[PDB]
């Protein structure tokens, strides 16, 4: 059945609740972003109103074939009325088209649902600064102090310099980058830009990227693999077996692969600095795991919440075990006592 943390009190609304069949009493289904654990259940046969960003609405239409009449895209940073309730969509700093949603309940309560987010100080100067929030439905993916990671900028710097050095040393090296969903486009696009190459990919993946309103995208990507020295492949193929195989397909155009796996967190982060990251190498193939996150670190999440000072927090991630739930609630209380709200 639909869990309580996907329901917005005092409304007929749900968030990211498409796999439960018809939710009893739901008048509008919100979708925060186009990732499969969140859209699971949508298709051309869906006949209820879906509210989302413009980019998420491009993907619903083009990838899932949802009929246009049921897609209700909303502009960001704009007060809108949905079934008599005022809402605003904010940028979530997650993947393309990902939003947070602010609901202004008729009784005066204000609720923020973060969807999936990477908290940032820039959020402290959006429409959130302008009124008090009573309840926060919080992306708690990495809500434990062991989860530290570098800025996105530092990670992209590392990847750009690594790729540039390798290819200038060996002009016959191929760069490969793994992907399994939208998000993290900066990794492969920044590498292609420093090398003066387009990124080559499957027709399915080119179609997905063409829905994202990225500027000058026709200049950066292509389906002609032959003309490209940055290839994108499914994340599952980013291993020695899958990479040797791909190298065989390139017809002796290349004699070395340098591959990037943009993971979330990995426990090399407790010890290792970004400066100190090394590949796993087998023969003429090297694989780098880089900690490019599109979710809040523990410290980034803590700062956002101590700034917002919500009256009640409802976690949306890691809610399936009592030890996780209990540990999260302990951090919430610490933050509150330290900050004084
Ligand atoms: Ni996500």
């Amino acid at each position: 059945t639909c869990p309580f943390y996907k329901k917005i009190p005092g409304t007929g609304f749900t968030v990211d609740a498409f796999q439960y069949g018809v939710v009893e009493g739901c008048t509008a289904y919100f979708l925060t972003h186009f990732h499969s654990d969140h859209y699971a259940g949508l298709s051309k046969h869906f006949t209820f109103p879906v509210y989302c960003s413009e980019i998420t609405g491009n993907l619903l239409k083009n990838k899932l074939h949802v009929q246009e009449q049921y897609i209700h895209p909303l502009p960001l940073d704009t007060e809108c009325i949905v079934n008599g309730v005022k809402v605003v969509l904010l940028d979530a700093n997650h993947c393309p088209g990902a939003v947070m949603i602010l609901f202004y309940l008729p009784n005066g309560t204000v609720i923020l649902h973060t969807g999936d987010f990477r908290a940032d100080p820039s959020m402290e100067r959006s429409l959130l600064a302008d009124q008090k929030v009573h309840m926060l439905y919080l992306d708690t993916t990495y809500c434990s102090p062991e989860y530290t990671f570098p800025s996105q900028q530092e990670v992209i710097r590392f990847a750009i310099n690594t790729a540039f050095e390798a290819v200038t040393l060996n002009p016959h090296a191929l760069v490969v980058c793994g992907t399994y969903s939208i998000g993290k486009e900066k990794v492969f696009l920044a590498i292609a830009d420093v090398l003066g190459s387009k990124v080559g990919m499957s027709q399915e993946k080119y179609k997905t990227l063409q829905c994202l309103n990225i500027p000058e995208i026709n200049s950066l990507i292509t389906t002609d693999m032959c003309s490209s020295l940055v290839h994108l492949l499914p994340m599952m193929q980013i291993n020695f077996k899958g990479l040797q195989s791909h190298l065989k397909k390139c017809g002796g155009k290349y004699n070395q692969i340098l591959a990037f796996r943009p993971t979330g967190w990995t426990h090399s982060n407790k010890f290792t600095r970004i400066a100190d990251v090394i590949p796993q190498t087998k023969g003429n193939i090297s694989i780098y795991g880089i900690p490019y996150s599109e979710h809040s670190s523990y410290l980034e999440m803590k700062r956002f919440v101590q700034w917002l000072k919500p009256q009640k927090i409802i976690p949306t991630v890691n809610v399936g075990t009592w030890k996780s739930r209990s540990t999260m609630e302990k951090y919430f209380r610490e933050w509150k006592l330290e900050a004084g709200y």
